[PDB]
C-alpha cells in the first residue's frame, strides 16, 4: 500500500531470510541496525519498492557490512564491507553492554581497586558507555566500551547514588579483554541512598491530589488509515518509526480548500549528543550519542495508559529487529491523541458588539526512551493554526560522581559527598522541506533597528531584513536572540493572493550550543552542535548530521562534509538541520530523580495561507 | 479576615461616601483610578488598616488629586493636588474616549476629509488613542486623545478592515475641542470585509472536531479560603486584583515539610507597552500603555465556562469602581483551576528493576482583557516541582492602515490595499522577592567556556560564573542567550543542607527588547523596555516601571529614576523587574483575526529544597 507504512514483522523476517539466503547472515552475524528506506525522490521505485538498510556486525572480528535489501523483489541491491577504523564502528549492540561488568569481575586490577575501597565486587554495578575517539591508539578498529562503577547495596537500590570515583576500565567487547583499568585514587563512595520509592525518603505520600478525568465521548477527531496515516483538522501525514531516530514524520501537508498543500516532506531528530563537562580523567571521554551510537528507538518504553498517556490515546506498536534479524514489537511505544490547547482566537469588538472566542487543539505524537540513567520523551505537535512544534522532555536519574572536597567548577553537589558533573543535551532536527512542493529556499530574517533622522524623525521606526542563503557555503548559521533572528523557508514559485512567496518561519529557543573547545574530540565529532542552523541540498545519502557511523568515529563525515559541496539551495529541494539543546548544571532538586525539563523549536506559517486558516473552526 | 483579601463592593461604596463627605467627590469629579493598598512593612501592628488609593479627575480642567482613604477608620488619610504637566496626566476615562468620535462629526475639517474620500460620517468610527508627548507645546497640561478613522459599513461589520489612512485628529477631551485635523493625502480605503462571523468569509464550518471532556469527579485539589487564599499542593498564596495591573499574586510560599517558606512576596505585570514602528506622522505617535494609560483590569472580560475556561473552574469576581465611586463587579473575571501537565518524573531502571513514573500538574490563575482592537490573556502557573511561570497570550484584530503603493519597510500587507504596521508588545513583571524571607540578593549567572590545556587537556570542560549585583547602579542587566545567561535570587543567610544559600533561577525567553531609537520619546517614556532585568531596593512608592501617571508623561519616570538612588541590593529587601515581549511583523494569517501568540518567563528553584520536593507525589 502506502510506501510510508510502518515496517511489519513479516518484512523484517523476510529481510532476515534474504540476508541469510545471500549468505550475509550466518551464526557469527549480528544486526546492529535495520530500518526501512524512504521511497526515492522522483521515480526511483516503480509500483512500491520497499527497501531496508542493514548494518551487519561479525562477533568473530570480521569486517562488518552495510547492506540494502529489496524486501519486495527478494534481492540484495548492495552489500559493501566497512573499514571501521576509517568510517566508524557500528552502533553498540545490546549484548556488548552486559559483557563489561562480567569481564571486570574477574580482573585482578579491577578487583584490587575494589578491595582498596572495601567494596564487594558482587555489589558493584558497571555503567558501560561509548568510548569515543581519544589518544588510545590500540583502540582504532576495535569495539571498546568504558565502564564506571556504582555500588548497589541491595536489589532495589539505585546504584547511581553511590558512584565509585577515581576508577574507570576500558573493555574490548569483541575480544573480551579488559584493555585498561585506571585508578586515580580512592574517593569515599557516597553513602546516602537515593531510593525515591522508599517511604523513609519519600515520607508519607500526598493524599491531596484529586482526580482529573480527560475524556473524548465520541472518540478522537483524527483518523488512522493504512496503519500510520493520520488525518486531523486539515493536517495529513504518516507516522514512521526507525530504530535509530525513533518517531519520524513523513508528508506533512495541510488541506487548504480543494488542495492538499505539502509543508514538510520528512522530520526527525537525526542526532542527539550528551557531552559531559567534568575534566576528570575518569569522565572527560564521556559523550552519549544517543541517536547515533545507542539508537534511541531501540530503547523506547512501553507506555502505560493513565500513566504516560492520559486521554483517548491511539497507540502504535512499532516493530524493530533484534540482533538476529528476528522482529520484536515495542508494544504501545508510540502515543497519538489530540489535546485541548486553550484559546485559539478571541476578540470582543465594541463597534460591532460581536464577541468571538475559539479554542485551540493540538495533535500529539510521542514516545519515551531510556538510555541508562536517563529517560527522554520526544513530542511532535500539530496545531489547528498551521504551527508545527517539537518538544524534548529530559528526566531520569542524573549521572553522578564523588563531590571533590574543596568543591568543583565542573561538578555540582547533590548530597553529602555526591557530585553531578555538568553536561549538555543537544539535538538536531532534520527537516526535509517541501513548502508547497520541493522548490524551496531559506532566508535569514533579522530585526532591523532604524536611526532617528530624515524619514524617521520621531525615531520609532523599526524594520526587518531577509537574506536568501543561496549556496551551502552560506547556509551554516548561528542564532541571534538579540536581533530576533529567525529563518523562513519559502517556495519562490508559489505565491499567496498578495503576490508573495508562501513560507514557514522557524522559531528557535536560542539556547547555548556546544560549549567544548573547538579543537576537542567532541567538537569534531559533534560539529553539528556548534551551530544553530545548517541548510543543505537534498541528497539520498545525507541522512544524519554525524554521518551513518558515529560509534568511535572521528570527524570527517556529517554536515561539515555535506556543506563543502557548496550546492545551490536557492529555489531547490532543500533540507534544514536545526541544533537545539539544554545545558545542565545539576541542582539539588534534580536528585534523587530529576523533574522533567524541556527544549525544542516550532515553525509557523508565514504568508502560506491567504488569510487565517482557522476561520471555519466551530464555536461548538 | 486576611489583609490581602479582595476589595468588597461595600469597601468601594465606603470609599465613595468617605470621599463625598470630605468634598472630594463633586459633580465634575471622576474616579480615574481606585485600588486597595497592600499592608506595608510592619505586621506587628495587627490592627488591620484597609486603605484605598484614588486618583480623582476634574472634568472642568481643575487640578486632579491623589487621595488615600482608610476604609476601616472611615477617614481620608491624605489628599494631594497633582501638577499633571509635571507628574503626567491621570489615566484616560472610558467616557473621554467616546467624546472624540462625537466631536469630530461636526468638525468641518473632519467632514471635508471624509467628503474628499466620499465616506459617510455616520459610518466613520474613531479609535481614540493616547497622545504620548511629542513636539506639540500646547499639549503640556492638556489631556489629548488622537483619533484614527475606520469605516464600518454596517453594525455587524468589522471596521478594522477599513482604515482611512492619511488622516488623524487631535482632541482636547476636557475642553471638548478638536485641536487638529491632519490630512496627509487620500489613501484608498481597503474594500474587503474581514467579518470572521460571516459564512461568506468563513465558508462552511468544520464538523470534524469531537468533544474533549475535562472533569474532576471529586473536585479540584486546591482550596480557596478567605475568598482569595489558595492552597494547592504545598503552595499557598493570595490572589489579588487591581484595576491597573489585573491579577496580582501575594505571599507565594511553599510548605517544605513543617516550615512554610516564602518565595515571592508580590508578583504582577506592572506595565505593558505596545510601540508601533510605522514612521508615518499618521501613526508615529502611536504607543499603547495598556496597564499605565488604559488600566487592563478595567477591561477584563467575563470568562464563560466551556469557552474561555475548560474543566473544573473556580471563578473570582473582582469588583472595581466606575468613574463615580460605584462598585462594578467583573463577574467571572478570574479563572482558577489545576490542569494536567504530562510527565513529572520518569525512570525505568535496569539494575533495580523499578519503573517509576509520575504525572505533573500546574495551578492556573488567569484573566483576559480587551483594549480596542487587541485582546490579551494573563496566566500565572504554579507547578508541583516548585516552578513559577507567567504567560501572556495575544490575540484580537490587528491595528490596520492602508498598504502604500510601492510597498513599505514598516508595514505588512494583509489584504488587497490593507496594511498592518510593525509594532511590539513588551511587558514588565514586578517580582517583590522573598526567598525564605526578605534578605535576598541577585547574581547574574553565565555559562563559561574553557580553553583546552592543563586541567582541560581534552577540551571538554565548561563551567559557569555568578556575579552578585550589589548596588542598583549595577542591576540594569541585558540578556545573553548565547552564554545561557540567567539570574538567581538567593537568601545569603538561609543555607540548604549542603550549606549553600537557597535560591530561585529566572529563565527569560531572550526576545528583543525596545527597538525604538534610543533618543525617541517612547525610549524615554518606556525605558524599562530597553533592558531585560532591573533590580531595585524595595520602596512602597516604587510600584511601576513607568511611574504612577504614565499618560502624557515626559520621560525617565519609573525604573531609571528608582535605579538612580543606587541603593544596596546585596542581601536586602529587593524587587526584580523583568522586561519581555513580542516583536510583531503581521502575517497574512493574522487577518482577519489573529490566532494566539505567546511570551513569558519562569523561575525554578536553585537549591531551595534539600532534594526534589516531589518525592511524595503518589503514583495515582
Ligand atoms: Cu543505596
Ligand atoms: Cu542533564
Ligand atoms: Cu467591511
Ligand atoms: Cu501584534
Amino acid at each position: 500500500a502506502s510506501p510510508f507504512r510502518l515496517a511489519s514483522a513479516g518484512e523484517i523476517s523476510e529481510v532476515q531470510g534474504i540476508l541469510r539466503t545471500a549468505g550475509l547472515l550466518g551464526p557469527e552475524k549480528r544486526i546492529a541496525y535495520l530500518g526501512v528506506l524512504d521511497p526515492a525522490r522522483g521515480a526511483g521505485s516503480e509500483a512500491e519498492d520497499r527497501r531496508f538498510r542493514v548494518f551487519i556486525h561479525d562477533v568473530s572480528g570480521a569486517r562488518p557490512q552495510e547492506v540494502t535489501v529489496s524486501v519486495t523483489n527478494g534481492t540484495v541491491i548492495s552489500a559493501v564491507e566497512l573499514d571501521t577504523a576509517a568510517t566508524g564502528e557500528l552502533p553498540v549492540l545490546e549484548e556488548e553492554f552486559e559483557v563489561v561488568e562480567q569481564l571486570l569481575a574477574t580482573d585482578e586490577r579491577w578487583l584490587k581497586a575494589l578491595a582498596a575501597r572495601n567494596l564487594d565486587v558482587s555489589k558493584v554495578r558497571v555503567a558501560p558507555l561509548s568510548a569515543g575517539v581519544f589518544e588510545y591508539a590500540e583502540e582504532r578498529g576495535r569495539r571498546i566500551l568504558r565502564g564506571l562503577a556504582f555500588v548497589q547495596d541491595f536489589p532495589e537500590d539505585s546504584a547511581w547514588a553511590h558512584p565509585v570515583d577515581g576508577l574507570v576500565a576500558y573493555v574490548d567487547v569483541v575480544s573480551k579483554e579488559v584493555t585498561r583499568v585506571i585508578d586515580t585514587g580512592v574517593f569515599p563512595v557516597p553513602a546516602e541512598h537515593g531510593n525515591y520509592t522508599d517511604p523513609e525518603l519519600t515520607g508519607p505520600l500526598r493524599t491531596t491530589q484529586k482526580p482529573i478525568s480527560i475524556t473524548q465521548p465520541e472518540g478522537p477527531s483524527f483518523t488512522v488509515t493504512g496503519g500510520n496515516h493520520i488525518e486531523w483538522e486539515k493536517w495529513s501525514l504518516d507516522v514512521g518509526f526507525d530504530v535509530r531516530e525513533g518517531v519520524v514524520l513523513h508528508n506533512i501537508a495541510f488541506r487548504d480548500g480543494d488542495r492538499l498543500r505539502p509543508i514538510i516532506n520528512r522530520a526527525s531528530i537525526a542526532e542527539m549528543v550528551v557531552p559531559y563537562g567534568d575534566p576528570s580523567p575518569i569522565r572527560s571521554w564521556q559523550n552519549y550519542f544517543d541517536t547515533g551510537e545507542y539508537l534511541v528507538g531501540q530503547y523506547a518504553n512501553s507506555l502505560e495508559l493513565g500513566c504516560d498517556c492520559l486521554g483517548d490515546i491511539t497507540y502504535l506498536s512499532p516493530v524493530i529487529s533484534d540482533a538476529f534479524g528476528n522482529p520484536r514489537e515495542i508494544r504501545n511505544g508510540i502515543c497519538m491523541h489530540e489535546e485541548d490547547w486553550g484559546i485559539l482566537a478571541k476578540h470582543s469588538d465594541l463597534w460591532s458588539g460581536i464577541n468571538y472566542t475559539r479554542r485551540n487543539r493540538r495533535m500529539v505524537i510521542s514516545f519515551f526512551t531510556t538510555i541508562g540513567n536517563y529517560d527522554y520523551g520526544f513530542y511532535w505537535y500539530l496545531y489547528l493554526d498551521g504551527t508545527i512544534e517539537f518538544e524534548a522532555k529530559a528526566t531520569g536519574v542524573v549521572f553522578t560522581s564523588a563531590f571533590p572536597e574543596g568543591g568543583s567548577d565542573n561538578i555540582s553537589q547533590l548530597a553529602p559527598g555526591l557530585g553531578a558533573p555538568f553536561h549538555q543535551a543537544i539535538f538536531s532536527a532534520r527537516l526535509d522541506m517541501a513548502i508547497d512542493g520541493f522548490t524551496n529556499r531559506v532566508e535569514e530574517e533579522d530585526v532591523v533597528r532604524q536611526t532617528m533622522g530624515p524619514g524617521n524623525e520621531r525615531g520609532n521606526a523599526f524594520s526587518r531584513k531577509r537574506t536568501v542563503l543561496t549556496r551551502e557555503s552560506e547556509a551554516v548559521r548561528e542564532a541571534d536572540a538579540r536581533t530576533g533572528r529567525t529563518w523562513i523557508i519559502s517556495n519562490p514559485e508559489s505565491k499567496n493572493r498578495l503576490n508573495e512567496p508562501v513560507g514557514y518561519k522557524l522559531h528557535a529557543h536560542n539556547q547555548p550550543t556546544l560549549l567544548a573547545d573547538p579543537g576537542s574530540s567532541i567538537a569534531r565529532r559533534a560539529a553539528f552542535a556548534t551551530k544553530d542552523l545548517w541548510v543543505t541540498r537534498y541528497a539520498d545519502d545525507e541522512r544524519y548530521p554525524t554521518g551513518d557511523f558515529v560509534n568511535q568515529h572521528s570527524g570527517g563525515a556529517g554536515l561539515p562534509s555535506y556543506i563543502a559541496q557548496d550546492r545551490d539551495i536557492d529555489g531547490q529541494d532543500i533540507v534544514v538541520w536545526h541544533t537545539f539543546g539544554l545545558t545542565h548544571f545539576p541542582r539539588v532538586e534534580d536528585w534523587p530523580i530529576m523533574p522533567v525539563d524541556t527544549v525544542g523549536f516550532k515553525l509557523r506559517p508565514e504568508g502560506f495561507f491567504d488569510r487565517s486558516p482557522v476561520l471555519d473552526v466551530p464555536a461548538n
